[PDB]
């Protein structure tokens, strides 16, 4: 049994509801929280700079010092950090941006992050901003993701064309 609430049930694993994912966060404190990242870890728009402003900017500047450090992530890769005030963990997922002309079968290699983690609240990979399908992203979900995943879906619209659409 977990804190999940409201959320509908897709298959033995996955879960989903149209939901703030900072607001869930806030919420639930979850173990991890799945961030939207790109390889340099810049935070600035859509689900990461949604989840970077909820914390103040200490995600930017925990990110900056692990970069400095490391370099940048790969596409399909995945670091964990802090999850500050929203959760135990983020987990910073580099899923492909269409809008920089990333091969989407990479989209794969980045929800395989998630099975290193038992429990995760995570946004569709590769959605919003990052120019996928997010229906196309939900079904990658569902057939690589074994762990279980609670779905934050932001937009209403888009929720219920999720729901509807669903095989
Ligand atoms: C993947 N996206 C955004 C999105 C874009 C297009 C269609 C559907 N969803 C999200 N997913 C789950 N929670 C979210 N909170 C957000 C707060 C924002 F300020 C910006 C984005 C999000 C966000």
């Amino acid at each position: 049994v977990n804190s999940f609430s409201g959320y509908l049930k897709l298959t033995d694993n996955v879960y989903i509801k149209n939901a703030d994912i900072v607001e869930e966060a806030k919420k639930v404190k979850p173990t991890v929280v799945v961030n939207a990242a790109n390889v340099y870890l810049k935070h600035g728009g859509g689900v990461a700079g949604a989840l970077n402003k909820a914390t103040n900017n200490a995600m930017q500047v925990e990110s900056d010092d692990y970069i400095a450090t490391n370099g940048p992530l790969k596409v399909g890769g995945s670091c964990v950090l802090s999850g500050h005030n929203l959760a135990k963990h983020c987990l910073h997922v580099v899923g492909p941006n269409v809008n920089k002309g990333e091969d989407i079968q990479l989209l794969k290699s980045a929800y395989e992050n998630f099975n290193q983690h038992e429990v995760l609240l995570a946004p569709l990979l590769s959605a919003g901003i990052f120019g996928a399908d997010p229906i196309h992203s939900l079904r990658v979900c569902v057939d690589t993701v074994r762990t279980n995943v609670y779905l934050a879906v932001f937009d209403k619209n888009l929720y219920d064309k999720l729901v509807s659409s669903f095989l």
